[PDB]
């Protein structure tokens, strides 16, 4: 299984337990029924990860940017 049945959605996986300090850049991607998917790249590890929008530091992130 390659994990793709006509993949309509970017993030089929999310990273839980992530650091505000290990991520260089957050870019959130919303998809109709695949919900809110966060895309973030790490600084040193440089990996592109999908961040789960229920993470606590992420809460702080959207609280800020959305209350802004």
């Amino acid at each position: 299984k390659p994990v793709s049945l006509s993949y309509r959605c970017p993030c089929r996986f999310f990273e839980s337990h992530v650091a505000r300090a290990n991520v260089k850049h957050l870019k959130i991607l919303n998809t109709p029924n695949c919900a809110l998917q966060i895309v973030a790249r790490l600084k040193n590890n440089n990996r592109q990860v999908c961040i789960d929008p229920k993470l606590k530091w992420i809460q702080e992130y959207l609280e800020k940017a959305l209350n802004k």
